[PDB]
């Protein structure tokens, strides 16, 4: 999907995790925003819609999603073992490399 | 791209990579080998042409690639510091990730 | 050293990180930074003086370590590629994984 | 403890995982490595026993310590998650690590 698209999906299903009940549905939207940050690695945002795949600014706006995936890995590693919480509070976590990356490129 | 198209970009970076002079030809190489790992994360493996995107399989399946962008994120770094080699042995040392994969899944 | 010594370690360094003008002194503060999470590592918090290294509490707080480390391993690449203000940054969302920790068991 | 009893610990619990029929075991085989590999960071190997701690080589040889603990870290995630045999699998594939670093500095 467009940039904007998995950007909703990771919004969406954070919210999902806040909400939560059972290690099931946190599994589930964490899976969800593993997928939409993978297909955002190929993405150029806006700000930089001219430069080129390999200016220091692509380089850096796509180490930001390596941060992210490592740390949906992680969240989901508790979820599997109905850390619930604990998994909880990994998505909370989150939003320090979401604010970090819409601060400098969005 | 389609999921043997990029185990074809892994495969043909890996040795771009093994023969490579200089800094900026693996950074190339590796960041190819990024964007690929990352695309093949939405796919589904013949062997697994059954089971839905739930099964402990699937979640495995995954798994796989998320050790393995986590290593090409790495190596890259490596790059980055001007030390080839190094960065030429991180990238050797991924193939037990791919073999690992290989055979469960392959 | 012992676990508050440590913690002054981790504090005194993230501000010689923020007020850090150059690659050199960051990359110190860091490496003084992990060596302090490494040590830190088979340290017994005084909440679970009542827990064997065994309790899902001792392994949860060891956890928050293993991210850090590589929060700091990471932080610290940035450093050798003379990004600079990355690299400072990457230190200030660190303090969400000390907050995390904290927040739990101190 | 130091750098020739850590590397044992590593040694000796490898096997212990190799052979080990359920979870409770791999846990504590891992926990227990990834305290050997934590305290083994600040260790110098005589092969660099002139250099300052802050030669390329001693940051090298400290890098090959958060490869480890960062697959040490990750092995143990599958333990908890009752996939046995995943995680002996993770901690074969360790040995890679073991073997890169002993080919440069052992
Ligand atoms: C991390 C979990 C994360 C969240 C959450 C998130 C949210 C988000 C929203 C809601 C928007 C759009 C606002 C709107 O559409 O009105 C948005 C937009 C962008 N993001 Fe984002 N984002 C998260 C993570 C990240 C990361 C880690 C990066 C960079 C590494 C990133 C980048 C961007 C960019 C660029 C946009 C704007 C694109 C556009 O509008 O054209 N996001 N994000
Ligand atoms: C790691 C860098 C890596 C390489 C290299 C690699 C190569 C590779 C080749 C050459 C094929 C060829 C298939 C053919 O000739 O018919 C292939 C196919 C598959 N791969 Fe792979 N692969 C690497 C990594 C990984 C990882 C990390 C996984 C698992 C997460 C994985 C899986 C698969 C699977 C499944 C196939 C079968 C696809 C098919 O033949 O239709 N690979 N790979
Ligand atoms: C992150 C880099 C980090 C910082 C910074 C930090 C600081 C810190 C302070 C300032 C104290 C109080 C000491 C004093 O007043 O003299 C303190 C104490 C504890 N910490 Fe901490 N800490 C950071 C990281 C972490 C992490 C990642 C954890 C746990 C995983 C953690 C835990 C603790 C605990 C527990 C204490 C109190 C225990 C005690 O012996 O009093 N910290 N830290
Ligand atoms: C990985 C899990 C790993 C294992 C296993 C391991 C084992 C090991 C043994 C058995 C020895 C010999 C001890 C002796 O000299 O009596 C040994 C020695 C060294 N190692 Fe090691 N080691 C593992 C991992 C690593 C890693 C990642 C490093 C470096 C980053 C490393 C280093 C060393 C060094 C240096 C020695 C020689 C020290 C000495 O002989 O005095 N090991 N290791
Ligand atoms: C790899 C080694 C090197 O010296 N360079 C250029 C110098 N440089 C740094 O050392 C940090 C940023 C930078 O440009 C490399 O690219
Ligand atoms: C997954 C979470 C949970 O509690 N259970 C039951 C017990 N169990 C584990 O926690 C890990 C292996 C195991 O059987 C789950 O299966
Ligand atoms: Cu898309
Ligand atoms: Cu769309
Ligand atoms: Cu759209
Ligand atoms: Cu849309
Ligand atoms: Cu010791
Ligand atoms: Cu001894
Ligand atoms: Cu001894
Ligand atoms: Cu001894
Ligand atoms: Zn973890
Ligand atoms: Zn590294
Ligand atoms: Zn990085
Ligand atoms: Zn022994
Ligand atoms: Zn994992």
């Amino acid at each position: 999907a467009d940039l904007e698209d998995n950007m909703e999906t990771l919004n969406d299903n954070l919210k999902v995790i806040e909400k939560a009940d059972n290690a099931a549905q946190v599994k589930d939207a964490l899976t969800k925003m593993a997928a939409a940050a993978a297909d955002a690695w190929s993405a150029t945002p806006p700000k930089l819609e001219d430069k080129s795949p390999d200016s220091p600014e692509m380089h850096d706006f796509r180490h930001g999603f390596w941060i992210l995936i490592g740390q949906i890995h992680d969240a989901l590693h508790l979820a599997n073992e109905c850390k619930v919480k604990e998994a909880q509070a990994a998505a909370e976590q989150l939003k320090t490399t979401c604010n970090a990356c819409h601060q400098k490129y969005r």
